[PDB]
């Protein structure tokens, strides 16, 4: 314990001894903490904003831009039949998910490219661009892995205010060893069954509506009361099993980042009482957010699969399991496994279940005993399942059929409007330009021309904000992103929802916007329209006087009207 984190802390303690002191007056229960040291918002995008004046009187929407008491929690070890249902399972599903892949290492050029393109995601030269093209990191990084290849740690120590930053050289190690997972797409549908990593927002409900097809019960939809916060040791040394797939180098690498940075953690975090404490512990999850995605996709798939063994009777007690309850379980797994994996949808701690019956909903035991627990329903009592695929919840979106004109089917991701105008109207960061505010407002606009064209309001807003923005300049922003793009809006439409769609059999291409069908009017105002309003009927109206202000302060640049696109405006 001490001997593999000593190092860090005793490193940490001498940089700033100056201010060293151990604080008898720490809050810490669940962590264990050993010093401190002395040490010391969103904006408005007012190009989306000036283009969607009714919401400045939704406060729904307007409160979205204003403005650590449960990571501070223990949880208890699972019983020998659950820690038995999970080490069977966890064998079988890295078994199943290598069966194609080939685990590798990622490479310095690949993590190269990746931060010239901008994908920094929680980090500590000015810029990890810079840092990236200066030998003397690379000899640091050098420094830290012949350390780890020796099973020892120097520099992995995680900045938390949660989310947990780690410096770029930690960052670059866990890429190299663990990156594959997401680089290779390990948790694919195609690949993984339940999986979704990579599909997109104009698949999930195709795959939602597959699911739904099963003979079986309800769809089920828990979410889990803070997923990260309840990930056990053992749930790490399950996910540590992806290493028996490896080999040389890879294989040695890959166990030290789960020993030394996963499995035996040390962070900073900043207490105003200003200190910087230096605190520990062995479970949770903190890693940085892609490896976190396919470690909780990989953990949520057993312990959905477990679930729906204890809904199947496959296993009688999590107290202990008898012999023939393992053989039975090995059984199953081969027998069914795959089967199972297909009936669920899994993004990390998001997930949908279409279990053979409903059994399933009072299937607790296991679920609770795993440190799973349900979020706002009391522990023991039956979960609540969705006789309607189209009534779901799945990452933050519910999904609609709507039939075109020419009887094709589109199955089309929805949430409520307030929520997409909101998020369109802020920014992340200081310094932007005019011309980038304008590029990120655009970026919302095509992917709501792609997404959400089903919602009248938002078709109309995202051709406004189209219109006011200069024609060739290039969407920006600090699944998969097809709006990213500086084609024509229609031709990615077609591409999209007709050519490269495998649930369309006719591939006959869309010729206009005005073939593209609408949500019924009710069905557009439940979902949060403000369609039938009178402010929503001024604006729609006056359209063009709100794009000319946007266009007068940007100055005498190139602009398109996409506003004929649509019939009311085609005069
Ligand atoms: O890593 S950072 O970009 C984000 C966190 N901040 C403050 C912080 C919290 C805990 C330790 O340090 C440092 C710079
Ligand atoms: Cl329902
Ligand atoms: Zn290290
Ligand atoms: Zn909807």
């Amino acid at each position: 314990n001490l001997d593999i984190i000593g190092k860090r802390i005793e490193k940490i303690k001498q940089e700033h001894e100056t201010s060293w002191h151990y604080d008898q007056d720490h809050p810490y229960k669940t962590w264990a903490y050993h010093g401190s040291y002395e040490t010391k918002s969103s904006m408005v995008n007012g190009v989306v904003r000036l283009l969607t004046k009714p919401w400045d009187i939704i406060p729904m929407v307007t409160q979205m831009a204003m403005t650590k008491e449960k990571v501070d929690t223990r949880t208890q070890e699972p019983k020998e039949g659950t820690k038995k249902l999970m080490k069977i399972t966890a064998e079988w599903l890295w078994k199943e998910l290598g069966k194609k892949k080939t685990p590798r290492m990622c490479t310095r050029e690949e993590f190269t490219r990746k931060v010239r393109s901008n994908a920094a995601l929680g980090a500590i030269w000015k810029s990890a661009r810079e840092a990236v093209e200066d030998s003397g990191f690379w000899e640091l990084v050098d420094k830290e892995r012949n350390l780890h290849l020796e099973g020892k740690c120097e520099t992995c120590v995680y900045n938390m205010m949660a989310i947990w930053y780690m410096w770029l050289g930690a960052r670059f190690l866990e890429f190299e060893a663990l990156g594959f997972l997401n680089e290779d797409h390990w948790f694919s549908r195609e690949n993984s069954l339940s999986g979704v990593e990579g599909e997109g927002l104009h698949k999930l409900g195709y795959i939602l509506r597959d699911v739904s097809k099963k003979e079986g019960g309800a769809m089920y939809a828990d979410d889990t009361a803070g997923w990260d916060t309840r990930i056990t040791l053992e749930d790490l040394k399950n996910e540590e099993m992806v290493t028996n797939h490896m080999e040389g180098e890879h294989k040695k690498l890959a166990e030290a980042i789960f020993k030394l940075t996963y499995q035996n953690k040390v962070v900073r975090v900043q207490r105003p009482t200003t200190v910087m404490d230096i605190i520990s512990r062995r479970d949770q999850r903190g890693s940085g957010q892609v490896v976190t995605y396919g470690l909780n996709t990989f953990t949520n798939m057993e312990a959905q699969l477990i679930r729906q063994m204890e809904g199947e009777g496959v296993f009688k007690s999590i107290q202990h399991l008898t012999v023939t309850e393992e053989i039975a379980v090995k059984n199953w797994l081969v027998r069914v496994g795959r089967e199972r994996l297909s009936r669920m949808a899994i993004s990390g701690d998001d997930c949908v279940v279409k279990p053979l019956d409903d059994r399933f909903a009072s299937a607790l035991t296991a679920l609770n005993d795993m440190g799973k627990v349900r979020k706002d329903i009391q522990q023991w009592e039956p979960s609540r399942g969705w006789n309607d695929w189209t009534q779901v919840p799945f990452c933050s979106h519910h999904f609609h059929e709507l039939i075109m004109k020419d009887g094709r089917v589109l199955v089309v991701p929805c949430r409520n409007q307030d929520e997409l105008i909101g998020r369109a109207r802020i920014s992340q960061g200081a310094g932007w330009s005019l011309r980038e505010t304008a590029c990120l407002g655009k970026s919302y606009a095509q992917m709501w021309s792609l997404m959400y064209f089903h919602r009248r309001d938002l078709r109309l807003a995202a051709n406004a904000i189209c219109s006011a923005v200069p024609s060739h300049w290039v969407p920006t922003s600090r699944a998969t992103h097809e709006w990213m793009t500086t084609e024509d809006m229609l031709t990615v439409w077609n591409r999209v929802w007709i050519q490269e769609n495998p649930w369309m059999e006719d591939k006959t291409p869309v010729e206009s916007w005005e073939e593209i069908p609408y949500l019924g009017k009710r069905e557009d105002q439940w979902c949060g329209s403000l369609i039938g309003l009178t402010s929503r009927a001024t604006w729609a109206k006056n359209i063009q006087t709100a794009i000319n202000q946007v266009r007068s302060l940007i100055g005498n640049e190139e602009y398109t009207d996409y506003m004929p696109s649509m019939k009311r405006f085609r005069r």
